[PDB]
């Protein structure tokens, strides 16, 4: 199968490029083998909660940050590469 990725977020302006510079990476890395979308509910705030096939990989709400460093982005790139080669 392909694989579905998500980011739940609070739309405090600016969100499109903030998404894409991660999103337009993960799709560049793994095209057509993968999806990423975003489902940003209101009432919730201060967050960026990242999931693949119903499995959390990142939590701005638990205090994981955003992908604030190379080594933190590379966590995702490594895990999503591995999860791809399973679902393929």
């Amino acid at each position: 199968m392909a694989l579905a990725v998500r980011v739940v977020y609070s739309g405090a302006c600016g969100y499109k490029p903030k998404y894409l510079q991660l999103k337009e990476k993960l799709e560049h890395e793994f095209p057509g083998c993968l999806d990423i979308c975003g489902e940003g509910t209101p009432q919730v705030t201060g967050f960026f909660e990242v999931t693949v096939a119903g499995k959390l990989v990142h939590s701005k709400k638990r205090g994981d940050g955003y992908v604030d460093t190379e080594s933190k982005f590379r966590k995702l790139v490594t895990a999503i590469k591995a999860a791809l080669a399973q679902c393929q």
